[PDB]
C-alpha cells in the first residue's frame, strides 16, 4: 500500500489551502494556512503553522497534530487527525480542530472554544 | 504578562516543562504521564503575538512516544496575580480502517498552574 | 421552513427517523446502526423554536439499546430546496473508575439527508 | 455502594443550576436550566431540558444525555456525561456539552459549535 505521507500542499471542504513541509526524523515539520472565511470581521491572510507527526511502529497511515497561530486576530487553532489513504486509493486528511478566541475576562473562558473538523485532499 | 515557560501541574497529575518562547512565539517542552512509572514525550506549540496580550491564547501538539496517538491542546494564559492555564485537548487515536474514522478522536480539558 | 419530520440518513448510512414535532418543539424517533446486522435505539430531542426560524438549531440524545453508553447530536436543519441536517455528536463511554472519565467523550460530525 | 441518581438540584462550576425530575421506566427524563452567564447580549433565565439516561446493564453510575431548549435564543445546547459517585462518596455529574449557534448562511456552519465541560454537584 502506499504510505501517506503530510508533506505537500491540500485544500479542504471549505476552500482553505494548506502546505506542510518536509518532515524530519524526530516527525516535526513547519506548513502555512490560507483561510477561506472567519469568525471574525477581520480579513484573512496566510498564517504560519508547526506540529509533529507520530512515528511511533512507523505506521503507514500516522496521527498528526498541529498548531495554526493566526496573524490577523488573537486566536489559536489546533488540528489533530490521521493520514489515511482511502478506499479510492487517495491520500486524505481526516482531522478535527479547536479554535481557541481570546477573552478578556476568566469568568468568559467556558465559551472560548470551538469545535469542527476537517477533510484535506491534495492540490496540484 | 502570563508567560508559558515553566514547571506546570494539571488537575490529573501529569506535569509539563516548557522552555523559552521565541519572537515568533514558538515554544518546545516535555509532557509527564503516570500510567509502569512516568512518561515523558516531546510537545512543540506557538502562542499567539498578535496586539502582544498579557493573557495570550496558545496551541501545542503533544508527540507520544509510548503509543501511535497524538493529542493537541489549546487555550489561554490567565493571570489573576497567579497564573493558570485553561486548556481544551483532542487526543486523536490510530485507527486501521477510514471506516472507523468517525470514532478516533476524544475531546476534554486540563488545567494547569505552575509546579 | 426546513422540519425534522421523516426518514433520514448519513455520511456514514446510519439511518434515523423522526416523528411529529410538537408545539413545545419536542419530538421522538429511532436510530438505526449497522454493525451481526441491523439495530434500533430511541432518540428524544427538542428543535428551537425561538424567533420561528425556518432553519432552526435542534438537538437530540440517543439512548442506545445495546450498549452502556450515551450519545448527543446537536445542529441545524438547512434548505437550500433540499433539506441538509448539519450535526455535531459527543459519544459518552461508560468508565468504571471516575479516574478514567477524561477518556470518556468522543467527538464528531454527521450529515443527514432525506431518505 | 450508592446507586448515582439524577433525580434532584444540581449547581456546576460556572454557577449555573438544574433541576430533573424523575426518571420513568424508559430512562426518560425533564428538567430544567438556570444558567448563570450566556454567550448572547440577551439575558439569562430557565429554560426545559429533557433526555435520558442510560439503563442498559442497570449501572450504578449511568451515562445519560438531555437537549436544553434555550428560550432566550435561537441556540440549543446538548449535554452528556455520567453520574458517579466521587472518592469522598457525594454524586457528581461528569459533562461536557455541545452548544449550537444559528446561522443565518450553511458558509457558516462551521463555526457554530462550542464545546466545554461542566461539572455539577447536588444543591441542597
Ligand atoms: C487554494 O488554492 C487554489 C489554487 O491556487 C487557489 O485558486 C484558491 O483560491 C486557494 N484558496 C484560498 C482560500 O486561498
Ligand atoms: C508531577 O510533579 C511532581 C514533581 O514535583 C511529582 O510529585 C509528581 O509525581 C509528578 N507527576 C508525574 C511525573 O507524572
Ligand atoms: C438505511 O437506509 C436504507 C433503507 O432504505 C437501507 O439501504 C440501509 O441498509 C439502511 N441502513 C441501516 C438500516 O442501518
Ligand atoms: C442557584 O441556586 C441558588 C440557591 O437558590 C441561588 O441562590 C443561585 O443564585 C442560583 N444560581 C442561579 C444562576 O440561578
Ligand atoms: C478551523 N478554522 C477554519 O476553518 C477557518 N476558516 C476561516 N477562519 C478559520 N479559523 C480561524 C479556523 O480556526
Ligand atoms: C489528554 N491526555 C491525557 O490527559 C492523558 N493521560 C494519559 N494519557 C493521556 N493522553 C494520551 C492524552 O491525550
Ligand atoms: C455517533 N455514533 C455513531 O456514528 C455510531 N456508529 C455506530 N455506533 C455509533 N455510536 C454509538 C455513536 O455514538
Ligand atoms: C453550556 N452553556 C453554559 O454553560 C451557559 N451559561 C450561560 N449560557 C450558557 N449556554 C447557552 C450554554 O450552552
Amino acid at each position: 500500500a502506499r504510505k501517506c505521507s503530510l508533506t505537500g500542499k491540500w485544500t479542504n471542504d471549505l476552500g482553505s489551502n494548506m502546505t506542510i513541509g518536509a518532515v524530519n526524523s524526530r516527525g516535526e515539520f513547519t506548513g502555512t494556512y490560507t483561510t477561506a472565511v472567519t469568525a471574525t470581521s477581520n480579513e484573512i491572510k496566510e498564517s504560519p503553522l508547526h506540529g509533529t507527526q507520530n512515528t511511533i511502529n512507523k505506521r503507514t497511515q500516522p496521527t498528526f497534530g498541529f498548531t495554526v497561530n493566526w496573524k490577523f486576530s488573537e486566536s489559536t487553532t489546533v488540528f489533530t487527525g490521521q493520514c489515511f489513504i482511502d478506499r479510492n486509493g487517495k491520500e486524505v486528511l481526516k482531522t478535527m480542530w479547536l479554535l481557541r478566541s481570546s477573552v478578556n475576562d476568566i469568568g468568559d473562558d467556558w465559551k472560548a472554544t470551538r469545535v469542527g473538523i476537517n477533510i484535506f485532499t491534495r492540490l496540484r
